């Protein structure tokens, strides 16, 4: 199953709350990145969760500590933290600097949650891909994340879907999405990938 | 010329600003926000800071940085192979991080190789040349670096191989006279 | 109509969803941060003309109207009440005599208001002689008023001498019981 | 000593740093809104103090942005002075002190509301109160006076400035010169 929708996540959220939604897991990448606003999306979109659920946000090492501070402030336990790296970086300046290859997300779970993981075998470390492209998001990312932490009927939800790319990977991993995008090219981007219509 | 201190960070930092002391670069692992702003003026124009921290932390440590007269650069990491607790649940935790932080209109040292780039300097078998590399790195073979927490030392030993005049303050006792060891009388 | 409930305001919410639940007017005082977030989550229910009263500190006031105002509200004003016996300086400071309201409407709503015979306003107070006046102002006789934290009652004890059909919620234990009692049982 | 001047408060600012200036108290109602504040808190001496008339709509933020830049939120004051909704009878103001200040206070005989009826008893009630009688007092936006006024009656060395003409030729009528 999926279900994409062209609106704003802080208005739709509310006719979410009137269906009394439920979704297995929220894996995003949130705008920006007072923090309130917007650590604030996460207040209002945490009580869909059902009580297994996990959420995975994507962000900045200059705020982490803010998101994981906030997750456990509203329901969450903050389990780990993931990261991938990109092969063929901008540089940009070599001379003084490092190159940033490096992207982090954060995992948190419900607090008393039995959540999933998952786990091929192997046994494993913490960080999903080596990847290559340069200059997102790879789908093969994505899949790894939701092979992870999501299991095949899992309802995913992404409020800010962007491309997709996390409804495709749901897709071809059968894993029923949900997703949201305010701005009409990306949201007509990520349907026809997903085809529809 | 190494000089190490037992002491409490938080106290002889004071007998410093009757020293006037300056430091070139201060890299360290703090067993929180509060020492930064008392060690941040001994720093020298053109230095730096290499501050060890958890993800749950190197936010605000970041920002706090800001906040000093610190631009915050950039992060590195580095890896173990070798950590493990339930890794049927969950991932095992094979990275540490350490923040890179430079005074504001300073000139920085960075200093690369042959090699290139990346923000990982290495794998492994806390380690001598992981610290190796970072003094290699953010300082030069004269410059003064002060490790105001430096437990084990290993710090201090690796500005001693790489010749670039180490300080260090340890609180506690069995760790200093550890360091105290490594290093000589 | 008289309803209150022993539960968490922030989670009794979603079955007031599922119950379609629509208030006239909210009038409370919240026991940082969840100060503003059941604001956005309990303000679908109020109905088209509908108004929201919040007890707040002159710390939040500016906050909390400005999020009233991203919300789907306009904050019309704010009113106050004075106490005679507050208490910490008084040799070095102003003593806390004063609470504050914040007054909020729905947006395109034609609101209650409802002043008596006489004129003027903003200070409606020298407590139930407090919520009367409120109520009797920001509500009419069949109206319904919620109170997410209606602690000791009396916001639902104006109500019912009012004859205004309250619905309240309360999460300690001792409190409930206290408002249960009070109202009756 | 009364020292007026006809200038925009954001740059004549980088004058009185040149001047290595020092004000015990800022009593001002400014006409973004937050910055002047950290522009002007280094010129306030360790005891010294800020009064700063605002809106309920931003009394919370100016509190807030005070108390970001080493000054603590003692309380607020307050004075007064369609039908449909309340009448608005109600001004505030901001009370701020120093950190490990030792403030002034100075209270009366003997005990948030000043007056019941800018009226020039107003601001010399506040003026009586959170400064002594030598200290300075700095209106960056002095509009008509009468914060200088109430300053020159009660002996207190007033500086202050204005960026329109018209309020400061009344201001310096008012003081002669």
């Amino acid at each position: 199953m999926i279900q994409i929708y062209h609106a704003d996540a802080f208005e739709i959220i509310k006719d979410f709350y009137q269906q009394n939604l439920k979704v297995d897991a929220i894996i995003t990448d949130p705008p920006y990145n007072k923090n309130f606003k917007l650590l604030e999306w996460i207040a209002r979109y945490a009580p869909l969760v059902n009580p297994n659920g996990c959420m995975v946000i994507f962000c900045s090492y200059r705020f982490i500590s803010y998101i994981a501070d906030f997750l456990e402030e509203n329901g969450f336990v903050v389990k780990d933290f993931i990261q991938w790296v990109k092969n063929n970086p901008m540089p940009r300046n070599i001379h003084r600097r490092y190159v940033q290859d490096t992207e982090f997300a954060l995992w948190a779970v419900k607090k008393k949650a039995k959540w999933v993981f998952n786990k091929p075998k192997n046994e494993k470390y913490l960080r999903p891909l080596i990847l290559k492209s340069p200059v997102q998001k790879s789908l093969a990312l994505m899949e790894k994340i939701i092979s992870i932490h999501t299991n095949p009927n899992d309802i995913v939800l992404d409020p800010f879907m962007g491309s997709g790319t996390t409804g495709l990977a749901c897709k071809n991993l059968e894993r029923n999405f949900i997703g949201i995008e305010s701005e009409k090219e990306y949201f007509q981007t990520a349907k026809k990938r997903l085809n529809l219509f």
